[PDB]
């Protein structure tokens, strides 16, 4: 059997996703970590990072390195990638729009005051005015517990933690979306979700000050 | 009858990567293009965007909008992802570097001279080191026609957009990569590929003044 190591930085970043995917598996992983600019030098030097780039998880005796590249493979293999093509594809629409949405959070901390600033007031104009409305509705409009095949999918997880992530920043955003609140609540009380979920976890808290400057340095921004 | 109708404008851009998969695969399309933005308007009002974002491609009766996800499910369709998962996900992880490249290409017109010279020197040397050397390594390897495990893939078509994405810049560059001018050759030696690179293909031009000035405008930029 294969023992899933992650390797990135103490933090949300390209890995947090990834992390969340393989507890919502039922899956327990182990995890190195980085810290000094060297650390990288040494993984890249010694062959795996095929980009030179990170998130990296070796798994299945395999080295992923690219981030969506390693999602895809995840997911399928613990069926949560839909059955048919059909409904994959809705998967991936779906996770594309979140994702989106995740990523213009992970990067404003590194941008200037005034940058971040604006850049999170319109996190949540672009959340509210775009990606959760329609949520909302394909909720309302099959009404179901789940987002695709009334089954527990990739994109089911992939819009909790975007609901999750856009509350850190506005709690009271769900004041409009019923139909989201019930799939939190409904998803949130799912075992291995709850687990994860629990204090004790291999989950990150989001972006700090601290970690901004730690990772301009491994990398040399 | 199978009538591609993908809407996105008269350039390249994000759907480039499309046409030439929908091309390899021996699929003939049309194409209704972005002009005034009282289209975008008038179509994102009839829902046919889900998040209101273009690449818009009518396909199966369906309406796709996610780009990455539109390449997943027309690859996996025209059996062109490998033969298990482990060939989809090493497919998955080239086709993201080759996405990595060609995307700081196709979004350079937008900045501005002084950037792009350093831009575009980034481009060449992160190209000559960064991609084509762990490419060439690759082929030389498990020594065979493509890529993956000899059958034409999605990262296959990825890497020749790529190759020749780039050498519209610097025709010399694939000089010091012998098992990259051999690729070359012999995938646009492909039958379907030849009559898409042929002079009377729907191949769009790299980025010009009007392309880069209408997107700001429809798109309000
Ligand atoms: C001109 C083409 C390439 C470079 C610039 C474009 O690429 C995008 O990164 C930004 C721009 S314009 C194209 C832009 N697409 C996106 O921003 C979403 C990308 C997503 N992967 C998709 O499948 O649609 C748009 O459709 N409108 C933006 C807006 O209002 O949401
Ligand atoms: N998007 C690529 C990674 C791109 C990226 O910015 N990754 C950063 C983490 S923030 C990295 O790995 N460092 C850049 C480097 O290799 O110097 C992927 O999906 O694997």
């Amino acid at each position: 059997a294969a023992k899933p190591k992650l390797y990135y930085f103490n933090g949300r970043g390209r890995m947090e996703s990834i992390r969340w995917l393989l507890a919502a598996a039922g899956v327990e992983f182990e995890e190195e970590f980085l810290e000094t600019r060297e650390q990288y030098e040494k993984m890249q030097k010694d062959g795996h990072l095929l980009f030179g780039q990170v998130p990296l998880v070796e798994i299945d005796g395999m080295m992923l390195t690219q981030t969506r590249a390693i999602l895809s493979y995840l997911a399928a293999k613990y069926n949560l990638y839909g059955k048919d093509l059909k409904e994959r594809v809705r998967i991936d629409m779906y996770a594309d729009g979140t994702q989106d949405l995740m990523m213009m959070i992970a990067v404003a901390p590194f941008k200037t005051p005034k940058e971040k600033e604006e850049s999170y007031d319109l996190i949540l104009s672009r959340a509210k005015t775009r990606y959760f409305p329609v949520f909302e509705k394909i909720l309302k409009d099959h009404g179901e517990a789940f987002l695709v095949g009334n089954q527990l999918s990739w994109a089911d997880i992939q819009l909790l933690e975007a609901i999750l992530m856009v509350e850190e920043l506005s709690a009271p955003v769900l004041s409009d979306f019923p139909l989201l609140q019930a799939f939190k609540t409904r998803i949130s009380n799912i075992p291995t979700i709850k687990k994860f979920l629990q204090p004790g976890s291999q989950r990150k808290p989001p972006p700090d000050g601290p970690y901004v400057e730690v990772v301009r340095i491994v990398l040399k921004f």
